[PDB]
């Protein structure tokens, strides 16, 4: 009776059509059967990554028995799935759980046709460093009795073997593999009617294909038999939800949207409104960043290329921004994040300006087991796992120690980067921007505005002297920022003045600066340092205007709508009815 | 319970996952202090107002304590019994019962083992829907060790709401504070 | 018995199928159809694979290579195509990011950490992969960046396949292939004195190797292999290959080429992408810069839905099918 209380009759579940129909995996199913067909230690075990179909194989075998597709040894056999229930019943009256366990084995053992016992999470039976693990399945399997099928993960197997020894002897591992995308789809097709029936939705074959493809590309941490199903099942659920208050059909687009929600990857949304945003991306960035159109275009291409799906799945977009300091290198990256997340600071930043090798590698990746801290991934690993397509910005990669840059070297080509604790993170479908001021050395030759021939040669000469080709050749594009022209300065001043207004927390403490009057000319004239980019503008605005404004505010001379003009420098007005 | 403001996508996504045939176990993930458990209660409120997908229409949502795990361990195995009991009561399906586990990493177990089948193979059967809640750090401490949980549960990213959203939230909660403080 | 063992260990060596004979005696043919030129590297690998598959390989020496060459010459690529062949899946490869192998961590990262210390997740990458997939190809990217202490561990691994784990177990990764890559000789290959790396230049490369790795390691590699700089002719073939891969990776295959200019475009790219010291990488870049980016706009603008055509611009451009929908 024990067997009916502490285990599930998997062959009955197969008989009743409750188990997912099993598709493919013939070598694996066959191997399990062949091992069960053994006489001594007829004890197979399915080992492999958590999502590859281990119990599906077991269920498959249950079906093969029901379907009369087994050896005469197995024909007429019954398969049970052992629960922990026998053990959960309690260790009250010391050893009784072992007796119940033994009772299960005894019922099985006494020739009630051939009974095979299967155990989920079988590593649990390694018990208390042996001891409580008792004789669980030990003399049983040793004598070839009580045929057992076990299944667990790679890591658990490692723990079983390591800690027990004897179990390794008793069990015959069978490796189970993740199916290919094509195989995955075939499986999905096989499962399709169960999903369609459950949800009450129709699934197009295109959708099934789509899910497997997307799963391979966008759910790297979880194996295809699961990941593809999550996309199918969830997409179906999506449709099922629509059916609650609103065409019950799942297609590739539904899945792609679902994937975007699931993974955070915006590439899969596919909207007409997106198209307009991307088409005019350059305009929007040019209204934030003045000039530097080549840089704007360079990035825009990365985004558009990625959003179209054309970007190579293994080549994170990668840019190196060379250019004269203050030309807007960091600023561009921020504005790109602005565009992509509606948040200039959403991006992941790596302050490479601070990277002495000894520490630098570990700061980005973290430690291996056994070292101080296991809170791995200071910056790259931890951030990449939650914001997998975000903009990753490296400030002054030029100054990073040459060795830490080789972490980036790897990151930049074929996604993979691994944590200190051993996980592949894979910064794949994302954008990487790196910065350097190295090129300033030649740009400051004042060769007009747009970078000229020779200037660019020297800039690239220097970058070649500084970084090894191994790195440079992995960059999608090296962009050299242009010098800002006085004309650019006029545009910049406008933008800056607008940002100043927008950032005011107190919506009264703002200007009506006569920026249409000589005030803009003053700023453009005085702030145009040929070689400090736009930075002098921030300083002039503070020295010429905001500092004075602060005083006007402190003295309560200001309510709102402050105005500015120039005398002989910038001068602020007061509101005449004030002190 | 306090009302939930915004977070519509989170509520929708959570339920959508619960609507799944198998492994219908969403988990909220994000930095602490962002409203993860608020979302969970938001779902409870949608259930009370019944503004939910068919699968939840008349469903219950329970928050599991660790008392199930820890309230006495003489007669080792009793906590396992507590879980088989609880999980069985959920499986009973008097109505649809969804279980919420706060601090979901707490069921990881000391070197697993204790973890038993607490919410393990059962989740793949379509019953015992579980909603989790964790942080990036906790998540890593579960996932990198269990493997199977990473598969069983489906994380949902939960963003820090923007300042704009924050204000809306504050307005929404304003009367609770005004009433409490007077 | 042999077949049974193959089933249990996964090792194809023991299957002995006739169909393998053709794939193996022609492995070079097929690798050369993926990797252009670089025949010595191709032969080097194929010989190792064949010794294993034919049952001649010595169990105490995992096959190993040290591939030297210019970046963009196909070092990583070859290894992947080989893994592709061996498993019918390039993702089966076990990879090591050697650039991450700073002294204090690298050993423990690959082998694991000893009992008593935080985390017993031994095996990080090597033990954990090797204990399940015995004949996986290992790939070490830029081994010259690994701290010498790490390279020392490889020396141990490269004989008897014996590697100890952090917790004291052995791996015995006998029947496998180990690929190490390096850019140390790039400085001499860049002399461009030839097509096939020239003799003598070859010794300069050995010089770079000998001054970086200790001899104790170097004489242990089954063979040190040097990739050739790519020739212009190679580039023509490479371009063709990339264009095919590009079409193949279009998972949403409405987005596909007819390409057109089936000579002219390829020649344009071959001409412009033939950078003497950057291997094939510039070809990838030109295609994105000159073609795919433009395609992205044609897609975004609803100008092209399928049947993509490239024209020469006297650069290159794409022709609109639907009229800007
Ligand atoms: N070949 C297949 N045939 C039928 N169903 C499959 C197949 N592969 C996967 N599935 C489904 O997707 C899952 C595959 O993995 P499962 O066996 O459920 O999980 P697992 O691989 O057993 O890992 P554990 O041991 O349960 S953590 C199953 O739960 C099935 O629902
Ligand atoms: N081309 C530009 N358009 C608009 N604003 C700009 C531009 N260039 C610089 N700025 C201003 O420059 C400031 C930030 O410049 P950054 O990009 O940080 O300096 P940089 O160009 O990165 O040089 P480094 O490397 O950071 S010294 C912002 O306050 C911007 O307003
Ligand atoms: N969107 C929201 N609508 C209404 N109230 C909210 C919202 N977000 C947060 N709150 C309130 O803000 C508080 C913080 O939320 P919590 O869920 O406690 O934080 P948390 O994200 O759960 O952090 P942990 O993980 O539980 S420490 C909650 O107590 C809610 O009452
Ligand atoms: N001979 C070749 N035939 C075909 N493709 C090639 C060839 N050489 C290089 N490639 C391409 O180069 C890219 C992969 O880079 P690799 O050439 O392996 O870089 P590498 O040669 O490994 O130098 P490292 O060590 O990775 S910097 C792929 O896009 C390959 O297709």
């Amino acid at each position: 009776e024990y067997l009916s209380k502490y285990a599930i009759d998997m062959t009955e579940q197969a008989r009743q059509g409750k188990l997912d129909p099993v598709i493919g995996r013939e070598e694996e199913i066959r191997s399990t059967i062949r091992v069960l067909a053994r006489r001594i230690k007829s004890n197979p075990c399915l080992i492999g990554e958590p999502g590859i179909g281990k119990t599906a194989i077991i269920e498959g075998v249950a079906q093969r028995i029901i379907d009369d597709d087994v050896p005469t040894i197995l024909q007429g056999a019954k398969l049970f799935s052992l629960d922990l229930a026998a053990l959960t019943a309690g260790a009250k009256y010391k050893g009784d759980f072992e007796e119940r366990f033994k009772g299960v084995l005894k019922e099985i053992e006494e020739s009630k046709t051939l009974i095979v016992l299967f155990i989920d999470e079988i590593h649990m039976l390694m018990g208390n460093g042996k001891d409580d693990a008792a004789n669980i399945l030990k003399p049983a399997l040793s004598r070839g009795q009580l045929k057992v099928i076990g299944a667990t993960t790679n890591n658990e197997y490692r723990s079983i073997v390591e800690k027990d020894g004897a179990f390794e002897r008793r069990f015959q591992k069978i490796e189970v593999a993740e199916p290919s995308v094509r195989q995955t789809v075939a499986i999905l097709r096989g499962l399709q009617p169960k999903y369609e029936i459950h949800h009450g939705v129709r699934i197009l074959d295109s959708a099934l294909v789509t899910a497997a493809q997307l799963a391979k590309r966008y759910l790297p941490y979880r194996r295809l038999p699961d990941s593809a199903l999550d996309l199918v099942d969830i997409s179906c659920a999506g449709v099922a939800v629509a059916r609650d208050s609103k065409q019950n059909v799942v297609d590739s687009d539904t899945i792609s949207e679902t994937a975007a929600r699931l993974t955070g990857i915006p590439v899969k949304k596919l909207s007409e409104s997106e198209n307009e945003k991307l088409i005019h991306m350059e305009r929007d960035l040019s209204s934030e960043v003045v000039g530097q159109m080549d840089a704007i275009k360079a990035v825009s291409n990365a985004v558009r290329l990625s959003r179209s799906g054309l970007a190579n799945p293994r080549q994170p977009a990668s840019f190196l921004f060379l250019g004269l300091s203050g030309s807007g290198k960091t600023e561009l990256a921020k504005k790109v994040a602005g565009f992509l997340f509606n948040d200039e600071d959403m991006m992941i930043r790596v302050d490479c300006s601070e990277l002495s090798e000894k520490y630098a590698v570990s700061k980005l990746l973290g430690t291996t087991a056994g070292y101080v801290g296991y809170d791995e991934g200071g910056f790259l690993t931890n951030q990449l796992q939650y914001k997998p397509y975000s903009v990753l910005l490296f400030d002054e990669v030029e100054k990073a120690h040459p060795d830490v840059l080789t972490v980036m070297l790897q990151m930049l080509d074929d996604g993979r980067i691994t944590s200190g604790q051993g996980k592949t993170i894979d910064c794949s479908n994302c954008i990487v921007i790196m910065t350097s001021n190295l090129g300033a050395e030649f740009i400051n030759s004042q060769q007009g505005s747009k970078i000229q021939e020779s200037t660019k040669n020297l800039v690239m000469g220097a970058v070649r002297q500084h970084f090894r080709p191994e790195f440079l050749n992995r960059i999608s594009s090296i962009v050299i920022f242009n010098k800002l022209s006085r004309k650019a300065i006029h545009k910049i001043v406008d933008i800056r003045l607008k940002e100043i207004e927008e950032r005011f927390e107190q919506n009264d403490k703002h200007y009506k600066l006569n920026l249409t009057q000589e005030a803009k000319d003053f700023l453009a004239k005085y702030g145009y340092s040929d070689d400090m980019g736009a930075r002098p503008l921030n300083r002039l605005i503070q020295n010429e205007i905001l500092n004075k404004l602060a005083l006007r505010i402190l003295k309560n001379e200001i309510k709102d709508k402050e105005t500015v003009n120039v005398v002989l420098e910038e001068c602020l007005e007061v509101l005449p009815n004030h002190e």
